[PDB]
This record gives structure tokens, C-alpha cells and sequence, in this order.
């Protein structure tokens, strides 16, 4: 038989939402700080780049990524959420950062470059979180 299963192909999942008109939203001092200080400082760090967009499993040849990671999250998504006032409180935003870090620790191994990057960003995150109003 001449069906060799070269199609259908994979794809990335759709990315997490950044707008939801029926979701309750507020602007708090803590969320403004999360955008103005926490996010915007992590974003400029030399280790931010793998975390600035959803994991593109196709491009990066990570065909198992979305077999393993069911709640993807990245700082591009977090940044678009903050810009769109998507959140109700700081806790929602913080859980997204925690998700992103945890995903990286699940998928990869202790000592991997990506994990060293994640660990460093998390360190800085935790320090900036201690300065929250
Ligand atoms: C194994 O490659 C990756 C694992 C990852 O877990 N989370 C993300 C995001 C992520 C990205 C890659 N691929 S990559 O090309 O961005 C990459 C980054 C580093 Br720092 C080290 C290796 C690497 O791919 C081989």
C-alpha cells in the first residue's frame, strides 16, 4: 500500500489567550509594577529570549514538547496579558510566571543550558517579587 503517512502533519497548538472579554479584569498597583518593573526587567535580560514567545515545537525540533507540556506559558503571552489588562490580580500574573518556569524544569534536565537560564531568571523574578507594593 502506497499510503506512507507523510501527511497529516504536526503543528503547534494554538497559543494561550491574551484577550477574553468576559473575564473579570482590574488595574492594581501590583499589576502595574509587574509590567513596569518585573516583566520589563526580565525581558531585557540576555537569558530572556527562549521565553519571549510560545514554544515553537516545529521550528525548534521539539516534537515531544506539547506531548509533555499541557499548560504552556511564556513571557510574550504574559506581556500581552499585562498590556491588555487581562488580569484581575497579581496572583494570576504570578501563576503564569510560575507555570512558565515549571514547564522548563519539567521538559528539560538539571544542568541543561535552558534550565540554567530559567533558574537565573527565576532568581531575579523572586528578588523583584520581594519588592512588590
Ligand atoms: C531543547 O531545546 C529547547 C528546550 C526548551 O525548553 N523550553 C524552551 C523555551 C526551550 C527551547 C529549546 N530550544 S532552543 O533552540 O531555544 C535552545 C535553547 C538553549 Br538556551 C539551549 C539549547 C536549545 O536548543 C537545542
Amino acid at each position: 500500500h502506497h499510503h506512507h503517512h507523510l501527511v497529516p502533519r504536526g503543528s503547534n497548538p494554538p497559543p494561550p489567550e491574551t484577550s477574553n472579554p468576559n473575564k473579570p479584569k482590574r488595574q492594581t498597583n501590583q499589576l502595574q509594577y509587574l509590567l513596569r518593573v518585573v516583566l520589563k526587567t526580565l525581558w531585557k535580560h540576555q537569558f530572556a529570549w527562549p521565553f519571549q514567545q510560545p514554544v515553537d515545537a516545529v521550528k525548534l525540533n521539539l516534537p515531544d514538547y506539547y506531548k509533555i507540556i499541557k499548560t504552556p506559558m511564556d513571557m510574550g503571552t504574559i506581556k500581552k496579558r499585562l498590556e491588555n489588562n487581562y488580569y484581575w490580580n497579581a496572583q494570576e500574573c504570578i501563576q503564569d510566571f510560575n507555570t512558565m518556569f515549571t514547564n522548563c524544569y519539567i521538559y528539560n534536565k538539571p544542568g541543561d543550558d535552558i534550565v540554567l537560564m530559567a533558574e537565573a531568571l527565576e532568581k531575579l523574578f523572586l528578588q523583584k517579587i520581594n519588592e512588590l507594593p
